[PDB]
């Protein structure tokens, strides 16, 4: 079974509304959306439909690109750093559940370095 997805609002979380928050959704998010290799991302990964059993017996907090836009897009996040954790979180799900050279690691390998590109370039 899949554990529940992710909160992308909260009724008793503080949120803001910054430049850095802007530049996370329009930039940052968008760029990688519509990447190429940004499909197996893009939502909650479904360990049952994509036959990763073991998938949620190691990782233990799940994110996602579409959890990430939505919560964006929600104004959810109180600062540019909880979102960026949770690109992180992300791209470390996916280095710690699969073995290195395998080509969803070569995915975001490529996702990473253009989100690092974009970070390089957030604003002050
Ligand atoms: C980030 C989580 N995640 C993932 C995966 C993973 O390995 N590790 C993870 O962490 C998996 C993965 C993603 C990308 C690549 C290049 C390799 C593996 C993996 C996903 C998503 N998805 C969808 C399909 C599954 C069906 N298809 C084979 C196939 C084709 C056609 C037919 N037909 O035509 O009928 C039948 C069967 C291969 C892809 C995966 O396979 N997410
Ligand atoms: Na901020």
């Amino acid at each position: 079974m899949n554990p529940p997805p992710p909160e992308t609002s909260n009724p008793n979380k503080p949120k803001r509304q910054t430049n850095q928050l802007q530049y996370l959704l329009r930039v940052v998010l968008k760029t990688l959306w519509k990447h190429q290799f940004a499909w197996p991302f893009q939502q909650p990964v479904d360990a049952v439909k994509l036959n990763l059993p073991d998938y949620y017996k190691i990782i233990k907090t799940p994110m996602d690109m579409g959890t990430i836009k939505k919560r964006l897009e929600n104004n959810y996040y109180w600062n540019a750093q909880e979102c960026i954790q949770d690109f992180n979180t992300m791209f470390t799900n996916c280095y710690i559940y699969n073995k290195p050279g395998d080509d969803i690691v070569l995915m975001a390998e490529a996702l990473e370095k253009l989100f690092l590109q974009k970070i390089n370039e957030l604003p002050t």
